[PDB]
């Protein structure tokens, strides 16, 4: 009655039994509901690494999820049995500079969910942290809790922008991370403009509030003619662009489209290393910041999409029980036009 | 008897008579005492251009001066005949949102000293806008405050980077602009580590007050030594690395060796493109930001001067006359070991 | 044809003509259309000063104002005759460290129309800098455009305070600033409860979007009772609250209500000291910051009632023609339960 | 051989032996070596209570303190026995959205020693959170280590401020508090005026680094004439204002020389209600901010005095040994011109 599914190395991913974890004093047990999964997930499964981080033990995957709290641990006091919560999968030390200065997505001993070594929750019962559990209100479902995971990385991305009213937004891509973005831009009472290679994802950008979408592959047309393109298609330049491609050509252009002053964020993460004109940002004062998940974003996540600002279901394009994840895995992998996001449904 | 350096086209550095100028109702008219040159002025003679700011026409060339206040405009009370000043270059529209909202160094009608169409002030006489001569007190010298305008970059570097107390800085470079930015982040209490080529000139960078000084080439040396080797003459890594260089590889360097939430500041002006771990960046939120010349800056700069905390005169290697100008340039165009900066006098 | 409504002294405001003016280079000649009046009009209107500003000499009275661009001087070249604009009353100096720095409305040679020594503009006629005139859109009226003056107020005070998505917004009163601020406040995505003592502006307040509404009169009910109600009201404290009554009963309430951590903005303009709890502050660190008039807001307003976000219109309560001014403003002195904004149409 | 001061009640404060407490995981054993006291434990003294905090059962008493690590926590792998550490004594929970945002000092969980009901350590032997124990370099000493829980009030007074180089401080007060924040300010590099009663603790200031010093009391000279006397022996208005003292008139002397923009830090802690000039702060946009113990300030205080920015051993006036506490706390509660900060020794 524990079904996980284990990451034994590149390729090799088993749906096994696990014991069913017990909670420490400050934890509470979850009977998992959803777990999303990412590019993030696929590359541990085609190439048993996403990094310097490899997987070299095996490894229960997931880390984008929701659940209800069977059981809590003797202090826990602010989550109780049948409590429904999103899960924030980076549960840092509490201790070091950067978790006292607020920072604590870049603790050094952070343990993220399904980045070796630690286990994620693609399981159907898992033991977190209990103030990392956020309790969900009851119009928010528990599917929509779990994609809490990305919007929070999108909003934590404007955040770190500074998005804004009066801001202009430039999303390039389409794919689940630019689609957020859209989504946490316009929820901050950002004007955005969202460009991507698909005709068909730009449809739910537009349906997710771009205020204008169009239809660009640096592959096919020159830098200069996409720019002016944008640059025709909106007031000014875009104060905050957000790169959701890592793609050296699209970072170019986002160096070269955004107005001076203004910034790029890279959410993306490129292929290893990129050309770009870091000139051409200089002499306009362009600072280039990176946005790595999230840090107290979630409650921010959470309140866009129980007041109704954020319509994140329309996300998910699948939808496979746990007993289907290689499937899920594969309809991930794939990335066809029509989609998105992949879900896995974990209750039995 | 107002010689002008002016520049008719690449290579083609003419000195030669101009009419007096005539000060308006908010300006000054100043008899100019010292102007210092850098790589900017000898690229725009060279190449008759320094990027898409093409000589079109005669330009006088200089703009890192001082000089004496002669006459005033009717408007200008706080500045009088005899006051010796600093001339803050770049005069800015005043009615842009960039100059509204404090950032008038991106105002887009800025005129900068010696930048096409703009004439610069390497003459006896020139006129500027009074809010941008700042005065000299009695213990900084004319000489002094022509070096305010390269201190005042890193200031603004130093600044935008938010260096202080507890902080680590990383220079790379120890040309002009990296001792600056050592002298400003020592003023600002900071440790700093000084990187270059040339072991002479990091013996500057020693008396400049850099704490720790390493000869590094990364034309010889690999990336990888070179970090270590940083790491290991200091604690942790730097919060903040200023690349004065524009090289790939050093900015790879910054990129890979800046702590976890740190800072890169750009102010060396790369070539075109560079191709850069960008990727790693973002893996762990260091933020890319580059520095526009100065902004409020000059009077930080000219606190520091004054009060003892930066020596910027031991700064000049090479002194010239106004006549010998031409001569003055090729001293700047060699960029020899023993060159730091290059100083013209204007004083008949 | 150019009827203006001039102020000699406490209680003698004499309707009379006044020569057409003429623009300068930087200047744009307008036809008024709308002013709209404050305490702050009443105040030198009844007693001749409005703090160490005394009239000395007859001084045209008022400052929110809209009307057409009918000439522009030489230099002007974004507005063009008949364009409609909403006037930015204060004019900085653009040269001091103030205006440099981003911070002109802190100018001390800023002019501000109706501020003695300044005439204002409730005239037909008025002359002002291109640069604070607000081109408005086709979907903006010009009383809408009159309105953009105070609600620019509530824009100060809430970016000021960093209001945004999470958080929660206090504001005490419903006179017309409290009213803008509920506005603006909910314009950034804050969840805002509004307190005050007549039921019937509470009442414009919930339409103006307030979440909740709560009668409230601490001349009535003691303090400790007003802040259970308001606790028990929502869920935790307001980590901004807005004081618009100066009143120092309430400025107590303002700081004993805040969440730990949070501010609490003084809008209102007390009488000339209050008796407060800052020890209590101190203990909780709560900020108590100071709004003063707008800084670069003005956009920012007229985006929030140009997208439909503000509804500011509803606020005219009194409308008056010129010929009407002493009636307006005896309508303004009096602050019936009934009026908000009184305004003055200004096209014969 | 664990005597201990422990306050039973207003005025009952007893020596005697409790067992020497056990290190859990996180936690390190500490023989105390010094122990300041400041107006917080005499007040605690006096009345048995510092608040709505009141002492209602025997509490060790002491919170400025260092000592050595004697015996270490399993999982403590930073410190060692034989360390010197300086304690920081207030611990939060690590779990609030005070602590995930940096503010750990306004956290409601917090366990602040000396604090009813939390014991402190004026005791021979102390247990205390490793993290919050900051090893001491060679060259700091014990004594040193004691006093950066002050300095630490100081530091966060000043970055809470923004103090840096370019800032005019004025610090109201010449007791401990006033004279951390000049040595805080000036190792900000602040120009510093200090202001005061006692013309015995100004020399102190003085020795301290302020560069104006004068002879300050509002009982005796009026509010007007001690701004001119300020103004006069300045340039500009300081930007920022600490005000140590608490008294009303000296908070309406901060607020009302206090600069345009500027701020002033409350740090005092006042009697209870002040009749203060909260209009005038409004109507220059004075801003007034608490400052509430200290965040992640420790370090930098320790960065002060071991790169010996800030001599803080000048300030230990009295030394008394543990058995002679009470006499301690009477040469503190009697307040001398001559008195400054009164020390404790442990070890015996
Ligand atoms: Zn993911
Ligand atoms: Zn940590
Ligand atoms: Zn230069
Ligand atoms: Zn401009
Ligand atoms: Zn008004
Ligand atoms: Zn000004
Ligand atoms: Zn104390
Ligand atoms: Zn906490």
């Amino acid at each position: 009655d524990n079904l996980s599914a284990v990451l034994y190395k590149q390729n090799d991913l088993r749906l096994e039994q696990r014991p069913i974890p017990e909670p420490k004093e400050d934890e509470v047990l979850l009977q998992m509901a959803y777990v999303g999964i990412c590019g993030s997930d696929v590359h541990y499964y085609e190439h048993g690494r996403i990094a310097d981080f490899i997987v070299k033990d095996p490894m229960v995957i997931g880390h984008e999820a929701s659940g209800t709290v069977v059981k809590v641990g003797k202090n826990v006091k602010h989550l109780k049995k049948g409590d429904r919560v999103a899960v924030e999968p980076g549960v840092p030390c509490r201790r070091c500079q950067f978790c006292k200065e607020g920072k604590y997505n870049l603790c050094p001993d952070l343990t993220f969910c399904a980045t070796p070594p630690d286990d994620g929750n693609l399981a159907r019962y898992y033991v977190h942290a209990a103030d990392f559990c956020h309790k969900l209100p009851d119009n928010v479902s528990l599917e929509e809790g779990a994609l809490l995971e990305p919007l929070s990385v999108g909003v934590h991305a404007c955040r770190r922008a500074g998005v804004q009213l009066g801001t202009t937004v430039l999303v390039i891509g389409a794919g689940p991370i630019g689609l957020v973005s859209v989504l946490a831009a316009k929820a901050y009472g950002a004007f955005v403009v969202c460009t991507a290679r698909s005709p068909r994802r730009l449809e739910v950008a537009k349906n997710c509030g771009a205020d204008v979408t169009l239809v660009v592959d640096p592959a096919k047309e020159e830098e200069s003619s996409i720019i002016e393109r944008i640059r025709s298609a909106i007031g000014d330049l875009p104060n905050v662009t957000i790169d959701c491609s890592g793609n050296e050509k699209c970072i170019t252009i986002g160096i070269n489209i955004t107005r001076t002053g203004g910034t790029l964020m890279l959410v993306g993460m490129g292929s290893q290393m990129v050309t770009v004109p870091l000139v051409n940002a200089c002499a306009r004062e362009i600072d280039i910041k990176s946005v790595f998940r999230y840090c107290n974003d979630y409650p921010i996540a959470l309140e866009m999409v129980a007041s109704g600002r954020c319509n994140v279901k329309q996300l998910v394009t699948h939808s496979f029980k746990l007993e289907q994840t290689v499937d899920a895995f594969e309809a991930a992998r794939k990335k066809a036009d029509n989609t998105i996001k992949v879900m896995i449904s974990c209750r039995q």
